[PDB]
């Protein structure tokens, strides 16, 4: 038998009620909601993601959010968030919209879930299927290993892969990420990262690099650049399957036009 699923169709919206929330740091949470019963999954292929979305102050917000659980688990979702308090950022007075919402519920305090959704999902062994479009079929192709570039809350579409893979051990495609971040103490999913490293390091290589570094800091500082793709992600002349996910001057400035001056195909560099 195979568990009730909560995502049955991609255009209800499912209200789900916050149990359990963790402090992970001053602005970092992880929020545990139940699922229709316990033995429920929420039904989230590998590679999509949801959408949460609320009435916040009187108008619509909705935005994507790739959990920190899995279809493993039964019973609860858990999504690991990023607050953007206002008044923090120079260039972003007001904060964040959803994720204040978020910090602001009550135990008990419901969110309408939607999904599954995305272009991509990932079918095993190195087998992507990729839509180029909703309305369009998904061109699958098995690589050997997948480049991964996060920036910043784009970390949680790279960890559901990577733990998809490693959680295979017949699967054996090598996963390369290079996760930017504005500072080490923004960075989050550090512990969660480094315990697959230390368990998976022959598939899983991991490489960070911040805005502006600390005084001690054995990576990389400043934007992701054609240095850090040569050096942190595999070779073009391997085909690997290159997956991004970060804020738009991140994929436009830094990403794309140095998986080209390496060689990649641009087109081919899919964005969740
Ligand atoms: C597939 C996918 C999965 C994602 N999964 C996650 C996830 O698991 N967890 C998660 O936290 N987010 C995740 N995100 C990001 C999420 O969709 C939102 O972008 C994020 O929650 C911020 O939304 P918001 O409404 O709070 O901010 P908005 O109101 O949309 O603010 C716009 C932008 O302003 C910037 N900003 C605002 N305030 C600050 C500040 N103080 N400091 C720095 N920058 C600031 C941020 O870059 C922010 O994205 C994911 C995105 C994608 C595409």
């Amino acid at each position: 038998s195979t568990p009730a699923i909560t995502l049955e169709n991609p255009d209800i919206k499912y209200p789900l009620r916050l149990i359990d929330k963790e402090v992970v740091n001053h602005d970092t949470r992880r929020f545990r909601f139940a699922l229709p019963s316990p033995q429920h999954i929420l039904g989230l292929p590998v590679g999509q993601h949801i959408y949460l979305s609320a009435r916040i102050d009187g108008n619509l917000v909705i935005r994507p959010y790739t959990p920190v659980s899995s279809d493993d688990d039964k019973g609860f979702v858990d999504l690991v968030i990023k607050v953007y308090f206002k008044d923090t950022h120079p260039k972003f007075p007001a904060g964040g919209k959803m994720s204040q919402y978020l910090e602001s519920m009550k135990i008990g305090d419901t969110i309408e879930f939607r999904g599954p959704n995305g272009l991509l999902v990932y079918q095993g062994k190195g087998k992507f299927a990729i839509r180029p479009d909703k309305k369009s079929s998904p061109v699958i192709k098995t690589v050997k290993s997948v480049g991964m570039i996060a920036g910043g809350t784009g970390i949680t579409p790279m960890l559901q892969v990577i733990r998809a893979i490693m959680k295979d051990p017949d699967d054996h495609t090598v996963c390369h990420l290079l996760f930017a971040n504005q500072t080490e103490k923004d960075i989050l999913l550090r512990p969660e990262l480094e315990e697959l490293r230390n368990e998976h390091s022959a598939r899983f290589k991991l490489w960070y690099t911040v805005d502006r570094a600390p005084e001690a800091w054995d990576y990389s500082q400043g934007f992701v650049n054609e240095e850090m793709i040569r050096d942190h992600l595999p070779p073009p002349e391997e085909e690997p399957l290159v997956l991004m996910c970060g804020p738009p001057p991140m994929i436009q400035y830094a990403c794309l036009p140095n998986l080209e001056r390496v060689g990649h195909p641009k087109e081919r560099c899919f964005a969740f």
